[PDB]
């Protein structure tokens, strides 16, 4: 004990514990309620989380995300040689074996996907233990569905190297559904719906005395919030140039700002109908101040919006279900916050209810940090 739940994210992570029959998501130091899954190696120190991401634009080459990429894999898969393409930091081969390459102390270092992880989880564990006081001894840790044993085992090594008593690795549609409850609610087929910054699962379950069965899985391993984000900066990058007459696209760091005031802009217009925009001297000492609506926003994304249906539709074919046959749906991830993505899935679903209730980025750990609990007893 304490009974501890682990979502290890590919770039954000979350920590619950169960206390007084009810689960608690643990805040960081930083007041926040997931923790970027980031490692940052510096001249004179390691910096995990908040820290790690805070500086991962003057640092790229020596800030490793999507480490959960890589773990369990092998450098010659063809994910990896193609993920590779994508990353700023360097990724070489040992004994057959993916590891990041990074600069640290002067030096040029080595690290295994579960070092890296490890770090994460030692930030997740610290969190807990500053929310709780004393020591975190166990955790159950998530996992995508379709992960084999290698990635399983892999993610384990990690929770083992952070000295963890890793009680089980289990699912992370699982846990969403555990979450809310659906294995003790009155055989049900449900479908997770999981949208997450840069990825997007779509799992069908049944669930039956307890016991969970996948019956199918689909998505895109590079499809999630990001793409959006991309869109409006893009549109606002445009309507800089047609009201100021200066094109931003070759300056990194322009580009970069409007992305940072473009993300948050996103998250208001889930429950707001417009967000301001309003960057310092974003090039040559001209500020924007600006406006957009989330009509626009929605279309931006016209195509990657309603595109979420395909692998929905996917998932039914190989579970062998008509969409009739699904008698719960789980929003996870937060991008399942945006009203126009509730409603095309409503919408598909003949205006079946959501459960939505619980924050959906917070979910995964939510019913990982119950499982805990009933393993510990």
């Amino acid at each position: 004990g304490p009974a501890i739940g682990i979502d290890l994210g590919t770039t954000y992570s979350c920590v619950g514990v169960f206390q007084h029959g009810k689960v608690e998501i643990i805040a960081n130091d930083q007041g926040n309620r997931t923790t970027p899954s980031y490692v940052a190696f510096t001249d004179t120190e390691r910096l995990i989380g908040d820290a790690a991401k805070n500086q991962v634009a003057m640092n790229p080459t020596n800030t490793i995300f999507d480490a959960k990429r890589l773990i369990g894999r092998k450098f010659e898969d063809a994910t990896v040689q193609s993920d590779m393409k994508h990353w700023p930091f360097r990724v070489v081969s040992e004994g057959g074996k993916p590891k990041v390459q990074v600069e640290y102390k002067g030096e040029t270092k080595t690290f295994f996907p579960e070092e890296i992880s490890s770090m994460v989880l030692t930030k997740m564990k610290e969190i807990a233990e500053a929310y709780l006081g004393g020591k975190v001894h166990s955790a159950v840790i998530t996992v995508p569905a379709y992960f084999n044993d290698s990635q399983r085992q892999a993610t384990k090594d990690a929770g083992t190297i952070t000295g963890l008593n890793v009680l089980r690795i289990i699912n992370e549609p699982t846990a969403a559904a555990i979450a809310y409850g659906l294995d003790k609610k009155g055989e049900k087929n449900v479908l997770i719906f999981d949208l997450g910054g840069g990825t997007f699962d779509v799992s069908i379950l049944t669930i039956e005395d307890g016991i969970f069965e996948v019956k199918s899985t689909a998505g895109d391993t590079h499809l999630g919030g990001e793409d959006f984000d991309n869109r409006m900066v893009s549109h606002l990058a445009e309507e800089f140039k047609r009201k100021h007459k200066k094109d931003i696209g070759p300056n990194k760091r322009a580009v970069r700002r409007l992305r940072t005031a473009c993300e948050r802009a996103k998250r208001t217009l889930s429950s707001s109908t417009q967000a301001s925009i309003e960057i310092d001297s974003l090039y040559e000492g001209v500020d924007f101040y600006t406006s957009i609506t989330r009509a626009r926003f929605e279309e931006l994304n016209a195509d990657l919006f309603r595109g979420t249906l395909e692998p929905v539709e996917k998932a039914l074919r190989d579970a062998k279900l008509d969409k009739g046959q699904i008698q719960e749906i789980v929003l996870v991830g937060g991008s399942t916050r945006i009203p126009k993505i509730q409603k095309l899935l409503q919408d598909f679903f003949n205006g079946k209810e959501l459960n939505k209730s619980i924050n959906p980025d917070e979910a995964v750990a939510y019913g990982a940090a119950v499982q805990a609990a009933i393993l510990i007893g």
